[PDB]
């Protein structure tokens, strides 16, 4: 897999960002994980989690996986990184997204995925408390 450049342009919810990417605005949903709805318990959490990761990002990127790219919503499908981190599994390690929606041939990072929800678990944060 390859990190391709985009910049932010706002801040959605925990799971969803809007990016412009080849410098078309897209609405990018996370890989492999699943945040709570804002009006849920730990939403709020996980919006300001992801917000505050892609916001203070000097860099970020995406990293699309094998498979699909769009979802049948059009969301753009993706690993994202800020700074080079994570936000997937950052979200996960800390306890506010579960490990999900794992589809065939975009799962490259599942293993990774899987330990840092077994961490967060052990740790009971969050969701696990
Ligand atoms: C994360 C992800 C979600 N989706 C679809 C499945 C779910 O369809 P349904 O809308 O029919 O439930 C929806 C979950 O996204 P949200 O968790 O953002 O609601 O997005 C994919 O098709 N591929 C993916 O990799
Ligand atoms: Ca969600």
């Amino acid at each position: 897999l390859h990190k391709e450049p985009a910049t932010l342009i706002k801040a959605i919810d925990g799971d969803t960002v809007k990016l412009m990417y080849k410098g078309q605005p897209m609405t990018f949903r996370h890989l492999l994980v699943d945040t709570p709805e804002f009006n849920e318990k730990y939403g709020p959490e996980a919006s300001a989690f992801t917000k505050k990761m892609v916001e203070n990002a000097k860099k970020i990127e995406v990293e699309f996986d094998k498979g699909q790219r769009t979802d049948k919503y059009g969301r753009g499908l993706a690993y994202i990184y800020a700074d080079g981190k994570m936000v997937n599994e950052a979200l996960v390690r800390q306890g506010l997204a579960k490990v999900a929606y794992v589809y065939k041939g975009n799962n490259t990072h599942e293993q990774l995925l899987r330990k840092a929800e077994a961490q967060a678990k052990k740790e009971k944060l969050n969701i696990w408390s």
